[PDB]
């Protein structure tokens, strides 16, 4: 199955692709700079290029776009604006999912008001296109929950859907 990353560097995004990877999968990187990656990457499939100029074009090569944007102090304040494009690039579609990656809670990922925010964008095209939000259940701590555990249930949504088009925070 083919699944586009992007964030494929950061905490999450980077196990993200490992267990994808190794559950047997054709994993394309998408990042801005293939410095970090490329060193370890030698094998997966690899688009450098910047969220924000993302084409259809390049995101319909995928089954599956893992958003887990946030590596760095920027990408932190450019999480709405960057969704918002995806969403307007994927409206009138099912091609690829879009798969946001949240961490509800140094920590690069969305803030809690710039969630809310995704989530009342992605409500105003709830069927306008196929996406799902997915939070953690508790709490990660660079090494309650693992950051591989949080990328088991990733993927579990990514073979066997159960939240389509909704968001949902994982259990057990």
């Amino acid at each position: 199955m083919k699944i586009g990353i992007i964030g494929a560097t950061g905490r999450a995004g980077s196990r993200i692709l490992e267990e994808a990877k190794n559950r047997g999968h054709e994993v394309t990187a998408i990042v801005r700079n293939a410095g970090k990656i490329t060193q370890t990457h030698k094998d997966i499939n690899i688009l450098q290029k910047d969220i924000f100029d993302l084409t259809l074009s390049d995101l319909s090569d995928q089954n599956v776009v893992v958003d887990a944007y946030g590596i760095s102090p920027d990408e932190a304040e450019k999480h709405v604006t960057s969704l918002d494009h995806l969403i307007s690039v994927l409206n009138g579609t099912v091609s690829p999912r879009l798969l946001v990656v949240g961490g509800a809670a140094a920590p690069y990922y969305p803030t809690a008001r710039a969630q809310a925010k995704q989530l009342e964008h992605l409500k105003s095209h709830q069927a306008e296109f196929s996406w799902t939000y997915i939070s953690p259940s508790a709490m990660f701590e660079p090494g309650f929950i693992s950051m591989e555990d949080y990328a088991i249930a990733v993927l579990d949504e990514i073979e066997r859907p159960n939240h389509l088009n909704e968001h949902f925070t994982v259990a057990g």
